[PDB]
């Protein structure tokens, strides 16, 4: 047997391409304007006047209009340990998210498969990504079951990943599609805040900020190299990826899975660290392509908070329109952790097509997608649009 | 800018190759002959006489002479919640393994990098895999810091994976090395039983079986395509991989992460399912290669328990020597979950080289490595040996 023959016959030829995007969110919609009143009443903290004022300002500055949440008032009233700031509550939280993560991801995945138009039996790889809960067999096994994928689908279960992982799953699917002839990767990010929700405490305002920002959602992609012309429909192409850890950012964002659920901590200035290091990330990606005008590429940035977006825009002098798709997803859905950046790609390509632009990346050729999260980690994906 | 030029210049040419292997284990060595006495005492269950006799039979049939355990008598005496069959103890368990996982992985990784002999700054990708504990930033971030890797190393944090993911990390590193010119992947699997350890209960004999089998260990690999002749030293080549879910195996092995730590459940006959499904996995892998004599290839099987090995050997009529390296690792270390198969590759190539055989695969050309675990999942990696 010749391994070099086997190897040339095994691998794909072209760039890993996004061929379909589908999204889903819990039915329960939570208005941001009145969230403070609702959250202080459900967590029994109505008597903390200075603290609720603090949360009202947080919610007012978030630039989030609404979020979708698996957690309802009814569910929360049955779980006082989840409504406390710190009470043993992981078993109850796990019981919710071990079921909700695959459920919600299945909705998003069905949508993406329908868009793609090809038999689910041609799905050869599955990436499932979440930051809410873990189990064995994982959510990857659950989604194989729920979707009726072939039992020999090759699975990649990405657990406890964090806000920066929409970039990581793309980085992964790129190598899976490109190195394997005929491979079609289903990619699912599904994030539920039932593991992080907790009551307010005036000595942990970083935990509280989280309660203003994180929302639920799943996004699914079909990724593959060598699309069949006129049968499959390219949306975006991946060209180059990177992951780095920003200097001076030790302990900026930490989340620990405990008996009281997933705690959320912010010890450094995230917006300032991201803004200070985004240029270096851009030159590593775009210098080899000869591009240095960052207003000439389309943008996708994980909206960890609005201040990240503002401080990046200001550092680079981005025109205000560059972050439009990013800010629309933040407005309608809040920070959905790893899924957010995938919703943004959907928003951008949908708006570009609806508005008659020349490419799926706002009429521009090249673009960038950034994931930001614990480490402080920056994930970079270089994208090329598709004509029409 | 041409994406096809970029794609041709970006990818590697040859098969992903294992270039170094290093292992490590906690210093505390626990003899199996006297474990029943020690465990029924540290868990305050000396009254449970019938149960303890059942354990001694489990331990005597295990074919495990010793195991290395991070947990010591001193640690167990400071953690009575850990020694109960089911007491709130995840926070204590997480505090142990969030630190011991990357500590032990770093020992293994330093050994492999020393074998490899190239500057650690040439490590471009890092896969870290564990079934014990989770945290954010992960053990991948911790090992990047502990080892001094470049902060732009591309990371793949595989958490809550199970016995079966020694195969998974090889499946993963194959695509990473093969699709990226110059990529050198450090792979670390590091497994500590402090999240599973718990007292006995005579109504849960499946959990008790876990206490007789699982041990601690880390194994590290350097994986890359296009090795530099006579600078780098190939050990094994990967040629083809697969992952499947055996029919009729729902709920065979389940592990849940709870406030009381990671529970372990066995509801089906694992040895029976693995043995009924192994032929199908071998014909998928070897039919395309023209090979059907399973005694003509070298073998690496995850030793979940000894009955898995006995029932596979019997089904296939394997000669008794085929499972030698597997059994020697089971004997000296126990089931180390995802790290186990990697120690078995290390034992086989070291014995082959020590005994003056012609290849690193016991003098044979082609081999197979199998990972077995929750799902019921079977991971298959086809390997070619290297001369000398």
């Amino acid at each position: 047997v010749s391994v070099s023959e086997i190897r040339k016959a095994q691998r794909a030829e072209g760039p890993a391409t996004i061929l379909a995007i589908g999204t889903a969110n819990p039915a329960n919609c939570v208005e941001q304007s009145t969230y403070p009143d609702f959250y202080f009443k459900i967590t029994n903290s109505e008597h903390k006047t200075e603290l609720k004022e603090k949360f009202q300002r947080m919610c007012d500055k978030s630039m989030i209009k609404r979020r979708y949440m698996y957690l309802t008032e009814e569910i929360l009233k049955e779980n006082p340990n989840v409504c406390e700031y710190m009470a043993p509550s992981l078993d109850a939280r796990q019981d919710m998210v071990v079921v909700e993560v695959p459920r919600l991801g299945k909705e998003a995945a069905v949508k993406a498969i329908k868009e793609w138009g090809q038999p689910k039996s041609k799905i050869t790889h599955l990436i499932v990504c979440t930051t809410s809960g873990v189990d064995m067999p994982g959510a990857d096994y659950q989604l194989t079951k729920l979707l009726g994928l072939r039992p020999y689908v090759k699975r990649y279960m990405m657990y406890q990943q964090g806000c920066f992982a929409g970039g990581t799953v793309l980085r992964l699917a790129k190598d899976l599609a490109e190195n394997n002839k005929g491979a079609r990767v289903l990619v699912v990010c599904s994030e539920v805040t039932a593991v992080t929700f907790r009551g307010p405490s005036d000595t942990h305002l970083d935990s509280l900020v989280g309660q203003a920002l994180f929302g639920d959602g799943a996004a699914a992609l079909i990724v593959g190299s060598d699309p069949v012309p006129e049968i499959e429909k390219p949306i975006f192409e991946m060209v180059w990826t990177a992951q780095t850890i920003a200097p001076d950012s030790e302990g900026a964002i930490d989340l620990h899975l405990r008996e009281a659920g997933l705690t959320f901590h912010l010890l450094k200035d995230v917006p300032g660290i991201v803004s200070k290091n985004i240029t270096k990330a851009l030159v590593e990606a775009f210098e080899p392509l000869g591009i240095s005008d960052y207003n000439s590429i389309f943008w996708i940035a994980h909206p960890g908070g609005p201040a990240i977006l503002d401080q990046v825009e200001q550092k680079l002098a981005l025109k205000p329109e560059k972050m439009n798709a990013t800010r629309e997803v933040l407005s309608e859905y809040g920070n959905m952790s790893s899924a957010c950046v995938l919703f943004i790609l959907d928003e951008m390509r949908k708006k570009s097509t609806q508005n008659g632009l020349k490419t799926t990346g706002e009429g521009l050729e090249w673009g960038v997608l950034f994931g930001f999260g614990p480490g402080l980690t920056i994930e970079t994906v270089v994208l090329r649009s598709v004509a029409i």
